[PDB]
């Protein structure tokens, strides 16, 4: 064995050819909510994640507002932020359009579930991560960055700075907590990419991941949601090779970051930063999470210690310029796992 | 003399994909073009009275916008373009929603100076640019596309035609006419706009309907708001003609030069009898494909000559003929009557 790598891990279900599956919310009540970049922007509700092939249905199609949506993170108990914008093509390489992101919000207090829009963000460049405050769930903070210009055809690939909005969900009022950090930066050493990707925070803690340097970082934030002064980042864990999209704390309070990298699923301890491929690239179950998003924790007695892992590849390519889209959910069961 | 078709010539032609949409004549006489595809592009003819005139880039507006359309000079030599980011650079491809915007090209700099004026997201999609007369830091900006633009066009539900002012001293803007008909489309042109080109004469507002062939004018206030109950009236009706810009002149003359289907018309603005001059409807039926605006020129060499810009090689025979490329065109009204 129990907690022996590769981990357990089983397929709850697959979208089409062209489904881009981004990122991922746990419910109250344990459900999923998955968001969708292709073909549309969607949250679609996984209904009982802990059985063995659990119905799923569209929650709602936000064409209204984006092409698109990216990140998703839950305010007040079952409200939700999604972020997206209008991209140029549904195509798998294409860029945003310029200033027409946007964060909305899902609201699953009502039934049917309540949209509406919460900011136009012109000056946003690209928006990825959504991590309320604790203390103050009606704040989030949302990271930010892709290309400086983006366009049609992209040619100039001159990187806009990575950097952190704050949101105010009650007023709609937003301004950066953070810009100007090579850590939130790309240079493409990891090729067309991102710098800053997921953002999560944990008490007072904003976590970072860097998909660029494999970079994963921290800092202290204030109860405005600004980082406490002198602001620089501390480093928590590097790993070179790995191109990091989003992660998850826990199970509970175990001392881990859960992050999904190339091809494959890390643990990083939060105190030390030793980092352990859990499955996928680089275990012997090496073909079973191609090109995985993000991940989150179940929140019910049934799956507590079972994360959550979203994914947009049909298979493992043998390069990343030539991808195939094809969404999925998984599940990795963590009970037992240990660094060494 | 005076004679239809009237003397044309062509005083520079540009390549393949080159989308030629408006004009604006510059006080010492050139002119400024702009360009829809395959760049959002200011282009500056020079001396156009002579045969065949230097042509330049003079700016690319990328920072701000894929793609231009109209043109309006406020101040002396300095100039509002409108434009937006576009799904793709192909002929049929819809805008992208929420990003269009209002720029200046200062000419009386050197080299000529550009500047954001405002970002106008509520509009839908912004067209023709005229100032007022009285108080040319204001200009009127007509406004009418597809509701909900996207990827690739299924729902075509229209916008509803409507003019917007904009303060270009403060980037201010508000609608002052919107819930025509007048303005509207129903398609019975096919895909196309309502409200199109808009021109200012003294305090009367004119513009041309692509969809219904018509003709319209309101009075309009001081302050740039028409005058209640701002009905327009109807000034000439072509129901066959897929209006797009026009020119007020030449000089004192009571007409409207307007480009249509594949010609231009001449147009009585006591009366609205209208006269094709050039193009289809003349035996001279094939220099104009898809003319797109007009303007007179400004010197003693050309006042009463027509500048007309173009988007299409040739007049399409069917549907799937269609190819941009684009031109600029002169019209030589000297002599002309209504007969
Ligand atoms: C000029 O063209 C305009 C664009 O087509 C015309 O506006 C449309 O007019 C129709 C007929 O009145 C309206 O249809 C009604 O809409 C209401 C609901 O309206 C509200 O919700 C819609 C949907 O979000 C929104 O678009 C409106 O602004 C309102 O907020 C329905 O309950 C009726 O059953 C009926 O369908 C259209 O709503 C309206 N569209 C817009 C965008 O305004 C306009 O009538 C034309 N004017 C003239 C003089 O011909
Ligand atoms: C780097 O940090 C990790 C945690 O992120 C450290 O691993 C943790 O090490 C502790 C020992 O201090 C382990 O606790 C022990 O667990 C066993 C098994 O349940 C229990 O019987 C013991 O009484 C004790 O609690 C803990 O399991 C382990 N955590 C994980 C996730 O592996 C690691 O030691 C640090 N490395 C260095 C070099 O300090
Ligand atoms: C419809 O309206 C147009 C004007 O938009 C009329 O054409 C104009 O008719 C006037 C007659 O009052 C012409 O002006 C007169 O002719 C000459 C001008 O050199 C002069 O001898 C007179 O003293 C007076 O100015 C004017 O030239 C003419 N405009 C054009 C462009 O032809 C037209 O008669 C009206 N009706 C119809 C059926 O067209
Ligand atoms: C979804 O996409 C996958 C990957 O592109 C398709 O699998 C390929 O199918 C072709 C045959 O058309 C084979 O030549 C490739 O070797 C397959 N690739 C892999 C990785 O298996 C799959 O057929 C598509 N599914 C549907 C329903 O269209
Ligand atoms: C983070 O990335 C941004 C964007 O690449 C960097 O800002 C650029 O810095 C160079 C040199 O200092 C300037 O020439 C550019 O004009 C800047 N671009 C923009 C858009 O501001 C920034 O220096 C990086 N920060 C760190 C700490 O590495
Ligand atoms: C995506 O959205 C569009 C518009 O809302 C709709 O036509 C289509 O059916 C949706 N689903 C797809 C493309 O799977
Ligand atoms: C421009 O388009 C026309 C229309 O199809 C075509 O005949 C002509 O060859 C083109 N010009 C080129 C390719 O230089
Ligand atoms: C369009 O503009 C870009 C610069 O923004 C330039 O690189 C490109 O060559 C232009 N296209 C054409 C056809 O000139
Ligand atoms: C132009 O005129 C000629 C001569 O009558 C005719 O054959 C041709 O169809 C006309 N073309 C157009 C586009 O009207
Ligand atoms: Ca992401
Ligand atoms: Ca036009």
């Amino acid at each position: 064995a129990t907690g022996s790598v590769p981990l357990p891990e089983r397929l709850l279900h697959h979208w089409p050819n062209g489904t881009w599956v981004e990122n991922i919310a746990v419910r109250p009540n344990g459900n999923l909510l998955l968001t969708t970049s292709t073909p549309n922007g969607t949250v679609w509700h996984v209904k009982k994640p802990w059985t063995d092939t659990p119905e799923v249905e569209l929650a709602y199609n936000f064409d209204e507002w984006v092409d698109r949506l990216i990140g998703i993170g839950e305010t007040t108990p079952d409200k939700y932020i999604v972020v997206g914008s209008r991209f140029y093509s549904p195509d798998a390489y294409s860029s945003h359009v310029d200033r027409t992101f946007a964060a909305m919000e899902l609201d699953f207090t009502k039934e049917p579930p309540s949209t509406r829009m919460v900011a136009w963000m012109p000056e946003a460049e690209l928006l990825q991560g959504v991590a309320a405050l604790p203390w103050d769930r009606s704040i989030v903070l949302i990271s930010d960055q892709y290309v400086l210009r983006p366009r049609y055809k992209q040619v100039d690939w001159t990187p806009s700075p990575g950097q952190i909005w704050r949101l105010d969900t009650k007023t709609g009022d937003y301004e950066l907590v953070m810009t100007d950090y090579a850590e939130m930066n790309t240079t493409y050493a990891h090729g067309p990419d991102v710098g800053i990707n997921g953002i999560r925070i944990l008490g007072n803690e904003l976590y970072w991941v860097n998909q660029d340097n494999g970079g994963v970082y921290r800092v202290e934030i204030q109860k405005n949601g600004h980082p406490v002064p002198p602001a620089v980042p501390e480093v928590v864990s590097v790993v070179e090779s790995q191109l990091w999209d989003d992660f998850a704390f826990g199970p509970g309070d175990e001392d881990l970051l859960w992050v999904t990298g190339l091809n494959a699923v890390y643990a990083v301890s939060k105190k030390n930063g030793t980092a352990v491929v859990v499955d996928g690239v680089g275990t012997s179950n090496n073909m079973s999470f191609p090109g995985p998003t993000s991940c989150q924790f179940g929140r019910t007695k049934h799956d507590s210690n079972v994360l959550y892992v979203t994914g947009n590849l049909y298979s493992v390519p043998d390069s990343l310029l030539d991808v195939k889209i094809g969404g999925w959910v998984r599940a990795i069961d963590t009970t037992g796992f240990h660094l060494h």
